[PDB]
DNA sequence: TTTTTTTTT
C-alpha cells in the first residue's frame, strides 16, 4: 500500500499535453478563477503518465475518489487560500473508461464496478435537494436535545428515523430541524439506448440515471450522452411487505460527456480554400446523382440566416425549403441525410405526426391530477432542424397548427386553463408529392400543388421535381451501381468533419449586409413583383417574405465561407438560386 | 452589543427623500391612520443611511427583523396609543434586495438566505386560515385541563399531536379547542419563469411561494411580479416513510411588489405637447412601413372609451377591431406588438386554443376529490386587450364560447354542478385571412370573410388589407432592409414609456362628451341610415351599435390626449375613421 | 356587523357576523347527534351510558376509551334508539357577480343549518346569513403538514332576498 | 370534467 496523494499531486503539476503545456495546471488556475469546484481528468493521460494509479481508480473506485479530492482541495487552497469559504469540497470527475457497457447487457456482475454507458437522453425532472446529513430535535418534557442523526456515515437513501435519543437514551417522536439540516441538489433523468443497437422486432430499453451536485442541468433532451459511474439497485417502497423482492438498478453518474483547439484550427484552414462553397455542396448526400440545384438549397437551410432581435420585435432567420416531386426522384433520401449531419435534427413523418405531437401536448399527471405541458417535435428541434417527409399526406387541420411555429417560431397555448408561449425556432425542410402521384404537365400548377397559399408563403423555396427519362439514364445507372459495388466518390468532406464545420459556423460567424447587396436585393425584388401581377393565376404569391428570404439567403452563403460581410459575390449567388425556384414553380424571368 | 433599534428609529424619523419631505415619516403617518399594519423600505434608502445596518438585515434577517419590530412598534405606540386593542404586531418588509438570483439556477447554497426573484404569477389558491399556536383539552377523567400546546415555540409546519399531558403527566386523548387556538391568514401561489429566460428546447420551470397575513390577495394570476423572502424545503407526509429522502424547495414570502413620481411628471409634461396623438400614433410598431389608418385603430383599443353603467343595463366600453388581410400583410407583426405595449394583454391563437381553456376549466382535486375552476384566457384578460390570431382556422364549437364575451362582456358556466357568471370586460383583437388566401375585389365581403355574419355584427370596426404589387414596392423595400441594417425611426416614444402613458389614461382620465359634440355624432348617423337603405344588398347594417362604437371612439381619442372633455375635433377624427372603415368595406359615400 | 365574503379574515373568527351572498348547493336534511347512548361490550358489563356527559356531543365523533361505570376499557356499542338527534343540513353561499374584483373567480362559503332552520331557502336564491364563523376539521388525527384549515359558517338566522 | 390517440357505434 502506497500513498497516491504525491503520484496524483505529481501528475497534475508535471503531466505534458501535446504542447507540453502542463494542461491540467491550466484547468486548476480556470477552477479557481471561476470557482468550478469540478475537475475533469482524462483517463488515458493517467494510464501514460501511472498505469497503477489508473488500475486503482478503475477498480478501488469507492474508497480513493475521496482520498484524491482531499489532495486535490488542499493543493488548490494552498494555491489561493480566498477559495476557501466559498466552495467546501471539490469533485474529481474521471472521462474515458475502457469499460463500456450496452444498455442491454447489463447483469449482475457489473453492479458495483465503475462503467460507462452511451445513450440518449430521453426525460429530465426539475431540481430537487436530497437530505444526506439530517438534524433531528427530540421532543419531550425532558429532552430539549438536537442532533445529526446519521453518525460518522452518510445519510441513506432511505429517509430513516432515530429510534432512541442518543442524549438521554429514550425513545419518543422526533422533529426535523430544516435550518441545520444539510443539502445536495438532486436531479433524475431517463437514458435510452441508440435505435442503432436495438435487437430487430424490439421495442428500447430505459436506464434511470441521478445526477448530483454541479451536474444538475447538464444536458437536454434529445441530447446523446456518455454518462460514467456506480450502477445500484432502486428501493421506491420497502414499508410495505408483499414479497416484491425483484429490484431494478439506476446509475449514479460521476461524468456526463454531450455528443476543441485542433479542430477549430481544422475548420480555419477549410474556409481559406475559395471553392469551398463547391466543396460543401459537393459533400451533400454523395450517393444521389444530379439534383445540384437542391443540393445547394439544402445546405442553405443547414448554415441559415442571422436571426434579428430588436426592442419592439425579432424577424426569424431560418431557411424553409418545399420539395414536391414525382416518387422515385430520391427526395426521402437527401432528408435522411440532413438529419444526419445536422447538430440538431428531428425527423417526423406527415403520417405519423398530429398536431399535440408536433408542438406541445397537454397531459394530466395521474399522481397529482393537474394538467401540464409536453414539448413537441418543434420545441425539442428550437435551434435545430425539423424535416417533415410527407407533408401532403398529413390532414390539412392538423398541418395548419405550425403556421404559426413556422413564422413566428413560437407556440401558444390555452388549454386546460394553462396558458403558454414556447420558442419553436427551427427551420423546416418538407417534401411531398404532387396531388396526382405524379407531375401531370398538361394541368396548371394550382391543382398540382393542392396546397393552400398561406403555407406556401412561408416557404423561403419551392422546388418541383419531375422524372424525365432521357439521355442521362445511362450515367445515373452507373452511379448507382456503382454505390452498390461499394465505390465511393472522394475529395468529399466527411459526415463528421461537415458536422464540426456547421456548428461553427452557426456559432460564431453572423455576416453584414453592406450597400452593394442592398441595391442588387431592391432591384430584384421590386423586378419580381411586377411580373407576378402579370399572372395572378399562379398559386405562389410574392409577399414581403420573399424579400426576407434573399436577405437569409444572401447572409447564409456569406456564412458558409465564414465572411463577416454580405459581399456582392453573395448576393448574385442569392439571385441565382432564386430564379431556379422562380423558374421550376413555373414563372418565368 | 451594537443595537440598531435606536439607528431604525433615527432612520425612520431622520431620513431626507429627493423632496426632503421625510417620506418614511409620512408612511408611519399614513399607517396609523389606515391601520396598514404594513411598512414597505426600500434597501437603497438603508445602504446609503448606514452600510453596517444595510448588511445586518440582508445577512441576518432571521433574528434581526423580529428586534425591528418592537422599535418600530413602540415608535407607533408613542406616536398613537390608540393604535393598541386593534393591530396586535406589525410587519417591516424590505424591497430592492441587490440578490436577485434566476429561478433556474437556485441551488443548495441559497437555502436560508433572503433572496428575490422575478417571475409571473399562474395559480392563486383561495385563503386559508393557519395554526400557530393551539390549544388541547387532555380526554381523560382525571385531568379535564386545557393547555396550549407549543409551549416556548411556534406551532412548525407539520401539526404534532401531543402524547403525554403536562398538566398531569398522563397519556391519552386530547381535543382541540378552537375558541383559544391562534390562527393566521394563510395562501399559496405559483410562480413561473419569464418566457426570455426560459433555455432553447426546455420547458418553463415552477416555484410555490407562500404568502400570509396581509400579503393574501395581492396580485393575480398572469402578473409579473418581484418577490423577496427566504427558501425552504417542502414538507408533504413526514410521518409517511417510503424512502425517497429528496424534498423539493418552496418560498416565504415577505415582499411583494407587482410589475412611481418621476415618471408622473415624464408623462404630464408629455401630453402637453399638441400633437401628441400623432406621435402616438407613429410609434405603433415602428418596424412595420405604412398602414397608418391601421395602426391608428390600434391605439384606440389600447386606451378605450368610458363603460357606461345605468340602473338596468351597462354600455360596454371596449373597442373591438377585426383585421383580414392577404397573407405576408404583417397582420401577426403588430399583434405581437400590441401583446407586448398593452399594460395587461393576453395572445391567443386559433388553433392552439379550446373552448375550455378561453373561458374556464374545472379541475378535479385528487385528495378532496371535489372540483374547482379555473382562470380561461378571456378572464385572465379582464380589464385589458384578448389577441386571438387566425380567429378562421378556431373550430366553430369554440367560437361560439366568445360570443357572449364580445357582446355581453360576461362568461357563463354551467357544468360539472358550478354555476356561476364571471366578468371578461376585455378588448377583443382579431386577425384572419380570406377564403381564398388572397382578396378578390369584384366577389363580396360576405364570401371572402368564412365567417357567420352574426360575429360581424359586433365588430366596431374591420379592416382589409390589400397585397397589391405597385409603385410602393420600392419604398417598402428599401423600409425593410433599413430595419434588418439596424436602422431606427427616431422622435417615438418608447415601449416602456408608452405602457406607462397607456396605464396612466386609463386610470386617471374620463372624459366627458359635449352636448355641441353629440349634435355631429346623431347628424351623422342619420346620414348612415338613409344610405343603409339606398344600398340594403351590403352585409353590414347600419344598427344602433353603430351609433355606440362612434361614442366610444370619440371618447377614446379624448383619452389619448389627456383630455377630460370631448371637444368638437374628435367627433370628426372619429367620423372620419368611421368613414374609411366603410369605405375598406365597400360602403363608398 | 356586515362584511364582504372576500375580506373576511382570521379576527372574524368567533363573532357575530352577517354575509350576503347567493345559494349555490343545498343539501338534502340529515341527523346530527349532540348526546349518544353506548353500551359497553363486555361480558361483564352490560351497562349503558351517554359518554358525552356534562358537555354537548363535539362535531368530532370520539368514542369513550374507559366506561364510566365498569371503569374498564373494551368494546362501546352506540344505540341508536336511546340517542337524541338534531336537524342538519349544510349549503354553499357564493358572493354575487358585482362584488368579485377583475380578473378573479368568486369565493364560496360553506353554512351549516340546524334544527328549524333546514330547507329555509331553495338553491339559486339571494340569501343574508348570521352566526358565528368557525373552522372546518375533517381528519386530525392524520398527520403529515395540512396544519392549515378552512372556514365554515353556523346559521342563527336566514333571510331571503 | 378535459386533452389525447385510438377503435368503435
Ligand atoms: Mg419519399
Ligand atoms: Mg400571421
Ligand atoms: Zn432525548
Ligand atoms: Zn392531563
Ligand atoms: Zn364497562
Amino acid at each position: 500500500q502506497i500513498d497516491y496523494r504525491d503520484v496524483f499531486i505529481e501528475f497534475l503539476t508535471t503531466f505534458k499535453g501535446n504542447n507540453n503545456q502542463n494542461k491540467y495546471i491550466e484547468r486548476i488556475n480556470e477552477l479557481v478563477a471561476y470557482r468550478k469546484k469540478s475537475l475533469i481528468i482524462e483517463f488515458s493521460d493517467v494510464l501514460s503518465f501511472n498505469e497503477n494509479l489508473a488500475y486503482e481508480i478503475i477498480n478501488n473506485t469507492k474508497i480513493i475518489l475521496p482520498i484524491l479530492e482531499g489532495a486535490l482541495y488542499d493543493h488548490i487552497l494552498q494555491l489561493d487560500p480566498t477559495y476557501q469559504r466559498d466552495i467546501e469540497k471539490v469533485h474529481v470527475r474521471i472521462v474515458g473508461i475502457p469499460r463500456v457497457i450496452e444498455l442491454r447487457k447489463i447483469r449482475s456482475t457489473d453492479i458495483g464496478k465503475l462503467i460507462t454507458i452511451d445513450g440518449i437522453l430521453v426525460k429530465v425532472t426539475p431540481v430537487k435537494e436530497r437530505i444526506y446529513k439530517a438534524t433531528y430535535k427530540h421532543i419531550h418534557p425532558d429532552c430539549m436535545q438536537e442532533f445529526e442523526w446519521p453518525e460518522d456515515e452518510e445519510m441513506p437513501e432511505v429517509l430513516e428515523m432515530p429510534t432512541i435519543c442518543p442524549k438521554c437514551g429514550k425513545p419518543g417522536q422526533f422533529r426535523l430541524i430544516p435550518e441545520k439540516t444539510k443539502l445536495i441538489d438532486w436531479q433524475k433523468a431517463v437514458i435510452q439506448e441508440r435505435p442503432e443497437e436495438v435487437p430487430s422486432g424490439q421495442l428500447p430499453r430505459q436506464l434511470e440515471i441521478i445526477l448530483e451536485d454541479d451536474l444538475v442541468d447538464s444536458a437536454r433532451p434529445g441530447d446523446r450522452v456518455k454518462v460514467t459511474g456506480i450502477l445500484d439497485i432502486k428501493q421506491d417502497s420497502p414499508v410495505k411487505r408483499g414479497s416484491r423482492a425483484v429490484f431494478d438498478i439506476y446509475m449514479k453518474v460521476s461524468s456526463i460527456e454531450v455528443s476543441s483547439e485542433e479542430d477549430e484550427k481544422k475548420i480555419k484552414d477549410l474556409a481559406k480554400d475559395p471553392w469551398i462553397r463547391d466543396r460543401i455542396i459537393s459533400s451533400i448526400a454523395p450517393s444521389i446523382y444530379g439534383h445540384w440545384e437542391l443540393k445547394e438549397a439544402l445546405a442553405l437551410a443547414l448554415f441559415g440566416g442571422v436571426p434579428k432581435v430588436l426592442e419592439d420585435t425579432r424577424i426569424r432567420g431560418d431557411i424553409h425549403i418545399l420539395i414536391i416531386g414525382d416518387p422515385g426522384t430520391a427526395k426521402s433520401q437527401m432528408l435522411q441525410f440532413i438529419s444526419r449531419v445536422a447538430p440538431r435534427a428531428v425527423y417526423t413523418t406527415g403520417k405519423g405526426s398530429t398536431a399535440a405531437g408536433l408542438t406541445a401536448a397537454v397531459v394530466r399527471e395521474k399522481g397529482t391530477g393537474e394538467y401540464y405541458l409536453e414539448a413537441g417535435a418543434l420545441v425539442l428541434a428550437d435551434g435545430g432542424i425539423a424535416v417533415i417527409d410527407e407533408i401532403d399526406k398529413m390532414r390539412d387541420e392538423d398541418r395548419v397548427a405550425i403556421h404559426e411555429a413556422m413564422e413566428q417560431q413560437t407556440v401558444s397555448i390555452a388549454k386546460a386553463g394553462i396558458v403558454a408561449k414556447l420558442n419553436a425556432r427551427a427551420a423546416v425542410i418538407a417534401a411531398g408529392n404532387p396531388k396526382f402521384g405524379r407531375y401531370i404537365s398538361e394541368r396548371p400548377v394550382s391543382d398540382n400543388i393542392n396546397l393552400p397559399p398561406t403555407i406556401l408563403s412561408r416557404f423561403d423555396l419551392i422546388f418541383i421535381l419531375k422524372d424525365q427519362p432521357g439521355e442521362q439514364d445511362r450515367e445515373l445507372a452507373n452511379y448507382i451501381l456503382d454505390v452498390h459495388s461499394g465505390k465511393s466518390t472522394k475529395n468529399i468532406i466527411d459526415i463528421d468533419t461537415l458536422r464540426k464545420y456547421i456548428a461553427y459556423a452557426r456559432k460564431y460567424v453572423t455576416p453584414k449586409i453592406t450597400s452593394e447587396a442592398k441595391n442588387l436585393i431592391t432591384d430584384f425584388f421590386v423586378e419580381m413583383r411586377k411580373k407576378s401581377s402579370e399572372t395572378p393565376d399562379s398559386p405562389i404569391l410574392i409577399t414581403p417574405r420573399q424579400l426576407e428570404a434573399l436577405i437569409r439567403i444572401s447572409e447564409a452563403y456569406a456564412k458558409m465561407a465564414l465572411k463577416a460581410e454580405v459581399t456582392r459575390e453573395d448576393a448574385e449567388r442569392a439571385i441565382n438560386i432564386m430564379r431556379l425556384f422562380l423558374e421550376s414553380v413555373g414563372v418565368d424571368m
